[PDB]
């Protein structure tokens, strides 16, 4: 109950990291953080660092808050062009210690058709969300995360529609959709609403 409550979060602080390599010798710490920072809040950064060339080592661990949003990034980031090199995005080496969760969450997933949307304008509340989204279908929710104290939202958020068919369309069409200034990124979930 609480226990499986520990094994899932050790489980998805895994799921939420990125290996970023080949980054090119001209970024740095704040260049990665903005090229990542559009598929969800950013937790942390480990840059690579040689103590003697005072440089990174072409590499980097990118965490996120929830594993939809390293999903993403894997899927969107892998060989973008960042300054001159094409990055790879890769999973952590430790990744294969998220199972057998890491699955387990992903069949829970499949009972909801539920899609994960970041780069929310924190200046928008969920039904402004639910009101754009439920152009492809009836919603059956739409909840932005928010922070336990002041209540904002995180920048991100869940949707679930009624029909499997309304939140492929969702995907498919609303990647980079702009909002408030702000282009979304948007994709699947990976995780239930509730386990």
């Amino acid at each position: 109950l609480q226990s499986m409550a520990a094994q899932r979060q050790r489980a998805l602080a895994i799921m939420c990291r990125v290996f970023v390599g080949s980054i090119y010798y001209e970024l740095g710490e704040d260049t990665i953080r903005q090229a990542f920072a559009p598929f969800g809040p950013i937790k942390s950064i480990d840059m690579s660092w040689d103590s003697v060339t005072m440089k990174h080592k072409g590499f980097a661990f990118v965490e996120y808050e929830v594993p939809e949003a390293a999903q993403l990034a894997l899927e969107q980031m892998n060989s973008v062009m960042l300054g001159g090199r094409n990055i790879k995005v890769g999973r952590p080496s430790n990744i294969g210690q998220a199972q057998p969760i890491i699955d387990q969450l992903a069949e829970e997933a499949r009972a909801f058709n539920r899609i994960y949307v970041a780069s929310v304008h924190q200046d928008l509340s969920d039904d402004d969300i639910k009101s754009v989204f439920e152009a492809f279908g009836k919603i059956k929710s739409c909840t932005l995360a928010r922070d336990p104290t002041t209540g904002k939202h995180k920048g991100y958020g869940f949707i679930e529609y009624e029909k499997a068919q309304s939140s492929q369309d969702a995907v498919s069409s609303m990647n980079l959709f702009d909002l408030g200034g702000q282009y979304l990124r948007v994709g699947k979930a990976v995780t239930p609403p509730m386990p």
